[PDB]
């Protein structure tokens, strides 16, 4: 809702097309799929309605954003696609990366996120600081996703589920592990498992024990467990609102 989708050549538009299937192939081969929604997710993240700056602009590929702490391990994700980036001169990184994203919830068996092209690469990377804290709990997610980003409650929910695929790395962020017992099938588990509590091997962060105490995100929670078909609706408006941020208005 409220975007104006830009005008872009038949060219651009067929090399959208070829580009998604190689997405596929690469990150279904790769095995990178969670990598590269984190990937995605840290472009988009960046994004403060109040100023309109930061977003999915194709930023975060440089050393400078790169650099940031809580993008450890991203520059494994750029320099993974920066060999099939060069097929496709004619597109933005921007675009690129955020159907990288698209394309990993798909190829893990997600939900099928809408794509409109047409983000413009940007000089200047935001300021670091941005993205949320994985120690810390509601205030700062609806300080961050609402307050910064300009998304829903539903959306917070609904996007803490992008966990239920990939798993965190003591080397980049310090916490370790899957969040559930199939990271590269994209489902509801990270709900499920959230609610049945503290399973050994499993990893919770703070941030998602957070969404169980709080009386508007658990009601939420707790939806997503019980029906998959409604997380996958809520996730798929959610990712698409988050890969969009700043473009289109
Ligand atoms: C809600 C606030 C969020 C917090 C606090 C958070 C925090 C984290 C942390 C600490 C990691 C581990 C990084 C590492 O050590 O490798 C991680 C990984 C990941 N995040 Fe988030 N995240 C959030 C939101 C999101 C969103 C919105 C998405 C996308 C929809 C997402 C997708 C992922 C994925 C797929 C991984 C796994 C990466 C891998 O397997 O390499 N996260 N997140
Ligand atoms: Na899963």
């Amino acid at each position: 809702s409220g975007k104006s989708y830009p005008t872009v050549s038949a060219d651009y538009q067929k090399a959208v097309e070829k580009a998604k299937k190689k997405l596929r192939g690469f990150i279904a081969e790769k095995r990178c799929a969670p990598l590269m929604l984190r990937l995605a997710a840290h472009s988009a993240g960046t994004f403060d309605k109040g100023t309109k700056t930061g977003g999915p602009f194709g930023t975060i590929k440089h050393p400078a954003e790169l650099a940031h702490s809580a993008n450890n391990g991203l520059d494994i994700a750029v320099r993974l696609l920066e060999p099939l980036k060069a097929e496709f001169p004619i597109l933005s990184y921007a675009d690129f990366y955020q159907l990288a994203g698209v394309v990993a919830v798909e190829v893990t068996g997600g939900p099928e996120v809408p794509f409109h092209p047409g983000r413009e690469d940007k000089p200047e990377p935001p300021p670091e600081g941005r993205l949320p804290d994985a120690t810390k709990g509601s205030d700062h997610l609806r300080d961050v996703f609402g307050k910064a980003m300009g998304l829903t409650d539903q959306d917070i929910v609904a996007l803490s589920g992008g966990h239920t695929i990939g798993a965190a790395h003591k080397e980049r962020s310090g916490f370790e592990g899957p969040w559930t017992s199939n990271p590269l099938i994209f489902d509801n588990s990270y709900f499920t498992e959230l609610l049945s509590g503290e399973k050994e091997g499993l990893l919770q962060l703070p941030s998602d024990k957070a969404l169980l105490s709080d009386p508007v995100f658990r009601p939420l929670v707790d939806k997503y467990a019980a029906d998959e078909d409604a997380f996958f609706a809520d996730y798929a408006e959610a990712h698409q609102k988050l890969s969009e941020l700043g473009f289109a208005d």
